[PDB]
């Protein structure tokens, strides 16, 4: 929670979301920038800078089949990042934004402790709320998992409305619990993600 770090984050918008926004690229950009700006505030306490490497919009076609089965979609998306995106756009992590309603109550998915990893530094997000704060918290929860964070034990940790709560609160805080901070310190210490510490 203290050395100065930076994550070059690439966002990807699928066909369904592109259509949901009436195929308006300017509208979509403004929407995601608002969310990313809140994500920047969420990570500020950890001295982790979030920079967008780009927002890729699949205006003509989906480069993977976006399936309601989140698990499958995350796997497909992570692989596509590995084999296709990274050959064109260097980035530390990519996050898919889709209007596809995942089965069940899942509105986001990511691999845990994989930040910087060529095959698994990825996450997926269902565009489930129009409120900037709620979507930024959703995006930050997935990036937090990528950064080695587990879910908050709502009783044990010093916060029950923070980023890593297992379920998104109806009215969330931008704050990380003490537990989340300790997990991030452990990730840095034990996992040593070189890509966020570079120059
Ligand atoms: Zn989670």
């Amino acid at each position: 929670a203290s050395p100065q770090v930076s994550v070059t984050l690439q966002l990807v918008v699928d066909s369904s979301m592109f259509a949901k926004y009436n195929g308006d690229a300017k509208k979509i950009v403004t929407v995601l920038d608002t969310r990313v700006n809140i994500m920047k505030s969420i990570f500020k306490p950890l001295l982790l800078l979030i920079t967008l490497s780009g927002i890729e919009m699949w205006t003509s076609k989906d480069l993977i089949t976006v399936k309601p089965a989140g698990d499958l979609t995350l796997s497909l998306f992570a692989d596509w990042r590995q084999t296709l995106l990274l050959s064109r756009i260097l980035n530390d992590n990519a996050q898919l934004q889709t209007a596809v309603d995942f089965r069940g109550a899942v509105v986001g998915l990511a691999f845990v402790g994989t930040m910087c990893n060529a095959k698994y530094s990825a996450g997926i997000i269902q565009d489930f709320s129009a409120i900037p704060l709620l979507m930024a918290v959703v995006m930050a929860h997935e990036l937090g998992h990528n950064l080695g964070m587990l879910h908050d034990d709502g009783y044990s940790c010093d916060c029950d409305v923070c980023i890593m709560a297992p379920s998104l609160s109806s009215d969330p805080t931008k704050v990380f619990s003490n537990c989340s901070l300790i997990l991030y310190e452990d990730f840095l210490s034990n996992e040593e993600p070189d890509c966020i510490d570079n120059a």
